[PDB]
């Protein structure tokens, strides 16, 4: 149920929103969270829900939030507060000055001379996997295309085998969605239980993977400890296994059901580039946020020491103070304004690796499968959570319109 209200907290300003089971969830997830920009509702509100915290509702107020990290920390990163406690992933869980150091080390892994060096097996890997469901007339979308394409690229750059895959999967999906099996802390542990045996091993024997280099790597100057390695090691898995996954759905759910938009980048397959971030930015995914170091007065409203803040990088690009007619999917936009990748000193450092995986998927899908459905009746549901996702995907074609390329 609801948590009471704290004492500081005027009455006028609640507004009771579930990020993890948002009331209108079937019009769609950006729908369902696009509620809170609604005329009746405030910049910031406060809900009860999940232990009770704060949320910005408004493009403004977000990347006002995540440039100070003075009074917003990083800390507490996670919703409710018992997540956010147990979450100790480097960088994320740090501030300036001290995170900086870790930043250039991660780069080494996922940054974009790895993409560089990536990009012949992530060409080869999406024009195999295609191929092969075109002969089909259909498939599950999630399960045959969106998990296995990111997913197998990242467990080639990392060294791991690929029977490990639905073993770490479940794990990370009940860091970012929850059905209430494990807590958050449960989760983390049996992922790191996984990492150290390998992180000792790789420190022991060095290879050129991605787990060896993280581990054997220096921030600067110094050696890195094993809890480190484990700590950073830890948040690439999540990243590598449930961000572009979900992305990649969203993405072909609306493909499918626009032959309009389907059509222009056939015509056109140099505007793909371009149709990726105004996609990016229409379905954006990631809602985190930070904690109050101390009492500050954030546009007129009273925040209190300890206070959890909802940032959701997602309403940034939905809000229509920033791009008019937001629900709305143009391809020619002259500004596309977001924070899907996040804002500040925490900008995601495997952006690169990933639009390069979604633009891949676009233009080698469209020159094979340029003709897809929905499959007819069926209903497509969304979830919701720290990171949005879809739950399945049917998908039909017929193989006569399809190219063997
Ligand atoms: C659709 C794809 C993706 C989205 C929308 C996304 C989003 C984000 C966001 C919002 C943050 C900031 C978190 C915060 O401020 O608390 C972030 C950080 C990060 N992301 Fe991504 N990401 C994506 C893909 C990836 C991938 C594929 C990886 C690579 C394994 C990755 C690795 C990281 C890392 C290392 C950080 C931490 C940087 C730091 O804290 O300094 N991301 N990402
Ligand atoms: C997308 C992410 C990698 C980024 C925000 C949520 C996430 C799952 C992390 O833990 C950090
Ligand atoms: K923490």
């Amino acid at each position: 149920n609801l948590a009471p209200l704290p004492p500081h907290v005027p009455e006028h300003l609640v507004f009771d929103f579930d990020m993890y089971n948002p009331s209108n969830l079937s019009a769609g997830v950006q729908e369902a969270w696009a509620v809170l920009q609604e005329s009746n509702v405030p910049d910031l509100v406060w809900t009860r829900c999940n232990g009770g915290h704060w949320i910005a509702t408004r493009g403004q107020l977000i990347r006002e939030a995540y440039e100070d990290y003075r009074h917003f920390s990083s800390e507490c990163p996670f919703i409710p507060r018992e997540a956010g406690e147990a979450y100790d992933f480097i960088p994320t869980s740090m501030d300036p000055p001290e995170q900086r150091q870790f930043r250039a080390l991660a780069n080494q892994v996922v940054g974009m001379p790895v993409v560089d060096k990536l990009e012949n097996r992530i060409q080869e890997l999406a024009c195999s996997l295609i191929e092969s469901l075109r002969p089909q007339g259909q498939c599950n979308f999630t399960e045959d295309y969106a998990e296995p394409f990111p997913i197998r690229i990242f467990m080639l750059l990392a060294g791991l085998p690929e029977e490990d895959i639905p073993h770490l999967k479940y794990l990370t999906d009940q860091m970012t969605r929850p059905d209430g099996s494990m807590t958050f802390a449960e989760a983390k542990e049996a992922l790191y239980d996984y990492l150290i045996p390998i992180i000792e091993q790789r420190r022991q024997k060095p290879g050129t993977d991605a787990i060896s280099i993280v581990a054997n790597g220096q921030v600067n100057g110094r050696p890195i400890t094993s809890d480190e390695a484990k700590r950073m090691c830890g948040l690439l898995l999540v990243g590598g296994l449930d961000t572009v996954v979900n992305f990649l759905s969203f993405s072909m759910e609306f493909l499918a059901k626009s032959p309009e938009h389907r059509q222009e980048l056939i015509q056109r397959p140099e505007r793909i580039p371009a149709a990726c971030e105004e996609l990016l930015r229409r379905f954006s995914l990631v809602a985190d946020g930070r904690i109050l170091t101390s009492d500050y007065e954030f546009h007129g409203v009273q925040l209190k020491k300890g206070d959890q803040i909802l940032l959701p990088q997602m309403l940034s690009g939905l809000d229509e103070r920033e791009n008019a007619c937001p629900m709305h999917v143009d391809f020619s936009r002259q500004k596309v304004s977001h924070t899907t990748f996040g804002h500040g000193s925490h900008l995601c450092l495997g952006q690169h690796l990933a639009r390069r995986e979604i633009i891949v998927t676009l233009k080698e899908w469209l020159t094979r499968i340029p003709d897809f459905s929905i499959a007819p009746g069926a209903q497509i549901q969304h979830k919701s959570g720290i990171v949005s996702g879809v739950q399945a995907l049917p998908l039909v074609w017929d193989p006569a319109t399809t190219k063997a390329v």
